[PDB]
């Protein structure tokens, strides 16, 4: 029983394997019979060639490919006529067994070879010395490791490989890595010891250590059909609709930062993309991002997701980052000036490439633009304004375009939800950004440790400033997504499931476990959930409703 | 009719005075009667001697004390008989007339004092030639300036003075200062010319430059009639109730920041103090200031104000001011970090000096205090035990502390207002710090210029904000003031009383203006103003509805 019960899963129950090293220590013994003491090297020689031969083909047919040259170059060392003859000449002419004369002449190889400090001969010579250790055992009778519940000494991070990953189920406990690397790499079991080498016998294991009982195989046996249950039931959610026990829909987005991002979009069950966080486009360079630079992306992301809704984020950047094309003065406060929206109403020169490129790409896929930092009627009037007028200079090149682009602000500044009533009949739709709205709201940055104690995603006063929006968009027959890492919190969720969010628009790594809860809840049970918290004076008193009502 | 109609009022129409220095030239004659020549230069001589001694006299019971030095040190020289002596031998001896004689012996001695280069030898040889130019003009029978419209060629700060303020009514037109200065000083007319040198005779003029016209001088004189009229009302009203025409009440409080703001505060009419911000205690300087010292501060306030309201607003600073003391970091948005009550809970050690000598000053008026810079509940509760804490520190002292001391927060973050009718069941009043709100709620820096378009006060997000606090106080029976800027803007005053807010605090020089506008003013119409006004999109269709209601 040791301990470092991490790197990987747990519950493995498996057979063992023990890579010891065997002892291959033997005496200098002399021969009567030369010629069957040479036969007896011989056999050895080709048992180990056979051997390795094995290991070659049955490498790359699984998984190696590059893993196979190794062997093959301890294949090539054996077929060394410099390096046999001499041992033979030893057997016959001195009379000494083969161990001896084989470790012997090797030993002189590898005095010489390393003695020459090239990295590769030093390379030759660690080949010798590991395949004359191949020959001596078969010399010797001794079986040695070859490709259960791994267990080892050290942390080999080339012998670990040779067994097939099959067979290889269980775990890997050794003694203190290379070990916890392939850990969790493999999917497996882990469960960092130190006095494991004396465990149970070549017989034998139970990761999660314990090694064997034979009566509580059964608790860790179930306990494996809950590990692997969870995570099966919980990607099976993957095509699963977002919908509470008593039929209430709802969908959950992802949050991108690039198209590289659409791989764990589709693996996750995104239903769309809530959030395209464009600064990646212009952060880290010299020049502006063209508009057909920015249009390949925009499209790419639009086609490759079949029509489901791409609400793309216009440029959210002011002074606090690098941006060396533009001249943003130092600012006391760059949180609360010239950035974002602000930057791009005062620079048309870098914001119509984007609103170009995304009514290029409009019609590649369901697109929604929303304008981040709004804080006025008249800033969202001015962005729409130069939307429509790039709108008309695209037609008149020639350019298709998509007619019903939705066209939304994301609420960060409290002001915009104060007004939600009157921006929600010139907008088409609300994304809140709660990562800056409970930051602008508690007026405490979401940046700052010594009042990150104000950033109160739960404070009533944040619930609140939510629920007027969402209220105020379904008046007017529209709807109203968040992406601020709220909307992925299991705290926040029954929360915003009971105001009625629409659309919840996450990382693509909580998707599934945000699905899961949704499911296993009532909405009528969440809207009164909600009431009461908005009634709520302190963060605290929200926390405890929801782990009331979600017992 | 020249320009630079300002520097002062308006409105003089008086005579003339016309300072220009008379033409003091002679013919060097020569005289028969010597004797007689002699006479008249003593003759001159007392004349000059008696109306200087009247000019000494006439200025101290006037405006003097200090300014009736150089009349005496004119005086002493003509006593000087190292002076009068040789001038009277060149007469006798010479045969010369007293005029030359007179400026002949005078030279000479201003010749010798000047190549001293003392700052006192040329102040000598200044008299000398001043009063040398009395008796030279006696000496011609040429009548010169002495103690009505005033004009002159230059802006001589000295000549101004020796006329009576009194008859010296209307204005100062000279040529471009020393006479723009007490221009205004005097709280007389102006209107920097420069061709006024040939304007009217020496009987003459209008300020306001008009000289004369006998035909539209009744125009200026009721215009006149016009400006006085408004000063003396607007004063007038420094005793009247801040009543509207339909018989509402409201309060009108002042903004001080030192005790050396009270003189300000009784001058102007005000009925309590609505902000007594507390930083002047704190700053410039290196160690805090002493419980004792805050004390007798707050005391001489209460004081003063007879039983009037006094809002002290505890400790609202961060670290983007100096204080040596105490040990703040950089901060990258210091608006929204480390500051005001965050500061104090989190530093004890400076809150409770304040919080001590405010429990003990209440004892010697109405006493009212404010937190800022409050977000959440918890921590007006937390500042509440620590003001508790210290009631009962003071009490098992033998101090004497008021019982029924105010406790509010200044509402300046959204969070606030958003739970505006929690806050109000906790707290005893509110008072809206808009100076921050708007900031805040804008999320635009109140001290950038990039962003200042965004610092909206009109804007109808900040009217909708200001109302649920009012309206939320008075549900529990408390009531809402406010002290920034705001609430001392004539174009804000008359939404605010439509929106019911109790008392308006701000700087004294604006009370007086402000009751103006309250009084013509109806509350019934002013209250479907602000319906209207929080029913808008912009902040200009605010202002339209403004300027409509206030025709």
């Amino acid at each position: 029983q040791i301990k470092g019960i991490a790197a990987s899963d747990g519950v493995a129950i498996a057979k063992a394997y023990l890579l010891v090293e065997p002892d291959l220590s033997f005496d200098n013994e002399s021969v009567t019979d030369t010629d069957a003491e040479v036969a007896k090297f011989n056999g050895a020689l080709n048992k180990s060639k056979v051997e390795l031969t094995k290991i070659r083909n049955n490498a790359e047919k699984q998984l190696g490919a590059d893993k196979a040259a190794i062997f093959d170059a301890h294949l090539l060392v054996l077929e060394d006529p410099e390096l046999i003859q001499p041992i033979e000449d030893k057997i016959k002419n001195e009379s000494v067994n083969a161990a001896q004369a084989l470790t012997d002449v090797s030993n002189q190889f590898i005095t010489i070879f390393e003695s020459m400090d090239n990295e590769y001969m030093a390379e030759r010579a660690a080949d010798i010395r590991d395949v004359s250790k191949r020959v001596l055992a078969h010399i010797l009778g001794v079986e040695l490791p070859n490709p259960v519940v791994i267990i080892g000494n050290d942390l080999t991070p080339s012998d670990t490989a040779q067994l097939n990953k099959e067979y290889v189920q269980g775990f890997v406990t050794n003694i203190g890595s290379h070990s916890a690397i392939m850990s969790r790499s493999l999917e497996i079991p882990a469960v960092g010891t130190k006095s494991i080498t004396e465990e149970v016998e070549a017989g034998d294991i139970v990761v999660d250590d314990v090694l064997p009982s034979d009566e509580v195989i059964a608790e860790y046996q179930e306990k494996r059909e809950n590990f692997f249950k969870d995570k099966q039931e919980l990607q099976k959610l993957r095509d699963a609709e977002s919908v509470t026990a008593d039929g209430h829909h709802v969908e959950l987005a992802a949050n991108i930062g690039t198209p590289n991002d659409l791989p764990g979009v589709i693996e996750n069950g995104a239903e769309g993309i809530g959030l395209y966080r464009t600064e990646f486009l212009y952060m880290g360079r010299d020049q502006m991002p063209t508009e057909e630079e920015q249009f390949e992306a925009y499209k790419a992301v639009l086609e490759a997701m079949k029509g489901k809704r791409v609400v793309v984020r216009t440029l959210d950047i002011g002074g606090d980052k690098e941006l060396p094309y533009l001249d943003l003065p130092e600012e006391m406060n760059p949180f609360l000036g010239y950035r974002a929206i602000r930057l791009c109403l005062d620079q048309p020169e870098i914001f119509r490439p984007q609103l170009r490129a995304l009514l290029r790409a409009s019609v590649f896929g369901k697109l929604n633009i929303m304008f981040p930092m709004v804080a006025t009627i008249q800033e969202f009037r001015d962005a729409k304004a130069l939307l429509e007028e790039e709108r008309a200079n695209l037609k008149n090149e020639g350019y298709e375009v998509a007619d019903d682009i939705e066209l939304g602000i994301m609420v960060e500044i409290p002001s915009t939800a104060a007004l939600a009533d009157i921006f929600a009949k010139e907008v088409d739709f609300f994304s809140i950004g709660t990562n800056d709205l409970i930051q602008y709201t508690m007026a405490a940055d979401r940046m700052s440790e010594r009042v990150s104690y104000l950033y109160q995603p739960y404070n009533p006063a944040i619930l609140r400033l939510v629920k007027q929006v969402i209220e105020a968009s379904h008046a007017e027959g529209k709807w109203t997504g968040m992406c601020g890492e709220m909307a992925g919190d299991q705290t926040a969720i029954p929360l915003l499931l009971g105001l009625g969010l629409d659309e919840f628009s996450m990382s693509a790594t909580s998707i599934l476990k945000a699905r899961r809860l949704i499911r296993s809840l009532n909405e009528s049970e969440m809207k009164e959930l909600s009431e009461r918290a908005v009634q709520c004076a302190t963060s605290e008193e929200v926390v405890d409703l929801v782990e009331e009502y979600t017992k």
